[PDB]
């Protein structure tokens, strides 16, 4: 198989995939964009990777295929941080979403929507689809890999699990396991999802009705970890909508923003993945099977980049600390200054440019 | 005549019909009170504490009848502790729009049905208008001290700000000026979390059989995550699993079981109707609507005050304890506690505590 003309849209066809749970999905899809011209010795990879909601579309305009534009709009091209004049950008829709790659909302061999059928995931599976997909390309070692939040849980996976695989990797705002704090708030974000009545069991694909109020909940409860506390009231503080009342029907400025954040989901994400990839940041645990957390990080040699965010609420910045200190390729933690808290890797456009170009030095 | 209960016993009060900040009109409110120690001759030695959201009058003793839980501040009240009962008169009241004693949602108006959606929304202005007129109906018009937490520091503030010449001393535990916006943030969604249960009906569910129990549980465990500190919870659960519980076969982690406990353990003892209102009136909270602000507000406040907050506090963060030490007058300086349980510190910690609540019981002292 060859990759997808630059920028356009493209399935990877990787056969029957065998999870870490036993169980054997077959006849797995991975959407893939690229940005850039691979190399003739196929040796330029940076692979991206997306978090929870996100999608292949990394960079680029909005409009026809694309509701909004990219996570991360200017990261790959000319002269950015991914320079796509040397090197080739390959983001992939992890295994279990909904834009493309196999998911709760793909068909099934009975011509039927997964749905609760779909196998439980972990991370660790999730790179192996990735992995296999850019070989079903011809492609064995990517240059490096970059990605936050569960696009770091899913670069940490990568370069602990193939070292050989990969020559350098940017963990951003990502722990090595999961920490309770998260799983607290990710396993209620899923009991809000399945205490929707339309949420049929997970089943309620192709039947009308969706838990769209449940997944709004989840949405604005998880919005909330992402932000930073004092930039919250700075730019919302008690203040009111516009001139509405909440005494009388009317909404706060901060509620306003909420129910807003979880629209915009509505209209582009599907609950079932929410669920099943929400489930497999809960399971995200680099020491599993691997003699611990310490041991699995002290024996990867892969050089990395680990980078954290101050304001961080829900992964603080002692997880990123953690991760430096073990890795032997990591020389040590590498701090972004932002206010805006998990969502920081996100916004800080020129301090997450600064850490890719030095992931990128170190895969030369 | 309108008495006081006796000690352990609970007593209910009624104080008629009030007039509520927004214009509505509450009828037969009943507020439920407990106390702790006797009145001393010029009836000048009554401390007032306030509970928090889901709190109740029971602020000491064990479990018994009407009283399922222990108080929340076990131990605070009695002889040699905090407040000494040898000394002071502990008075503790049911919040207005509380399901637990006082007038709310669940209980019954005139035409014989509850409440439910007719009961109109209440400021914490108003909260600390019952418990005022509660006192006054027994015969108290001063008190010597405030003391509370959370919605219970935002009702002494609001004591402190609105009646300072009723009372000698304050406590503001773990609390703001006024909501923030993270507040409002989590505290909105939670609301929005019971409407959505389809046994919500409205808020007129209370003698339907019917409850809208899913969204309770779900407000609760989101609110809980709030008042624990992060390193706390990690230390504590990690990524455990619960028991012999698989998650990867649809099994439970450890924290989740945790926070699953805490919802049913609140769904059994509490009102969803209740928790909406006091959960809205915490939103509308701010110390300086109608008084040119905060700083004004606390700038012309002279009341002696002991402002504390936690650590570790994540939904009441230090930075706001230091504001409010900054800007009230009465205040010497903020005092800091250091846990590791959050906001559920000012409740965990009742050695800290119990010196700032002594350090406020000597402003009373002082200024009587
Ligand atoms: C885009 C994002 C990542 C960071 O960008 P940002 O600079 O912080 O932007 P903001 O969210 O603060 O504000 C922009 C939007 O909020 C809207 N908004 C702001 N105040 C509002 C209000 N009071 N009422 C309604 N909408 C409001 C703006 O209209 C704008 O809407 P738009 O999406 O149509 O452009 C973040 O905003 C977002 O959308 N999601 C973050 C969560 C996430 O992606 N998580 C997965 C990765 S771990
Ligand atoms: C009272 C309170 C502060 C207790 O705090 P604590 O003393 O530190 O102890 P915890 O509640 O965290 O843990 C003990 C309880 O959790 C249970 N528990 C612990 N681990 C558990 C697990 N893995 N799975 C299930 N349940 C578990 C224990 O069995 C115990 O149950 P119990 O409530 O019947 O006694 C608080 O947890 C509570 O129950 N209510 C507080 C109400 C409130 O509004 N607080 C904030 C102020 S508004």
């Amino acid at each position: 198989q060859t990759l997808p003309a630059e920028g356009e849209i493209g399935l990877i066809d990787v056969g029957s995939l065998q999870l870490e749970s036993g169980a054997v999905i077959d006849d797995v899809c991975i959407a893939v964009q690229r940005w850039g011209k691979l190399s003739p010795a196929r040796d330029n990879v940076v692979v991206v990777l997306h978090a929870l909601t996100g999608d292949s579309h990394i960079t680029g305009p909005a409009g026809p295929g694309h509701p909004t534009p990219g996570w991360w709009d200017g990261v790959a091209g000319p002269g950015a941080p991914i320079d796509t004049t040397r090197w080739c950008a390959v983001a992939t829709n992890v295994l279990g979403g909904c834009r493309g790659s196999t998911g709760p909302s793909s068909l099934a061999r009975d011509g039927k929507p997964w749905g609760s059928r779909f196998p439980l995931i972990s991370i660790r599976d999730q790179v192996q689809a990735d992995v296999a997909a850019l070989a079903a390309l011809g492609i064995t070692e990517v240059a490096a890999v970059v990605g936050g939040s569960m696009g770091g849980a899913r670069a940490l996976e990568w370069v602990v699990g193939y070292p050989d695989r990969v020559r350098a990797g940017l963990l951003l705002a990502v722990g090595a396991r999961a920490t309770a704090d998260q799983i607290g708030t990710q396993t209620t974000q899923i009991a809000a999802i399945k205490a929707d009545p339309d949420w049929q069991s997970g089943d309620y694909h192709e039947t009308g009705r969706a838990p769209d109020a449940g997944l709004r909940l989840a949405r604005r409860f998880a919005h909330l970890t992402y932000r930073g506390e004092i930039e919250l009231d700075t730019r919302f503080a008690n203040h009111n909508q516009g001139n509405e009342d909440p005494t009388a029907g009317g909404r706060y400025a901060v509620q306003s923003y909420l129910e807003h954040q979880g629209d915009k989901l509505l209209s582009r994400f599907d609950a079932g993945s929410y669920v099943i990839l929400t489930e497999a940041l809960n399971s995200h645990d680099v020491g599993r099977g691997r003699g611990g957390v310490s041991a699995a990080l002290r024996a990867c040699p892969v050089p990395v980049v680990v980078g954290g965010i101050t304001s961080d609420r829900l992964y603080p910045l002692r997880l990123q600390q953690e991760l430096a200190d073990l890795l032997p390729g990591c020389a040590g933690l590498r701090v972004v200054e932002s206010v805006y808290g998990h969502d920081g890797f996100l916004v800080e456009t020129e301090a997450v440019g600064e850490l890719i170009r030095q992931t990128l030095g170190l895969a030369d």
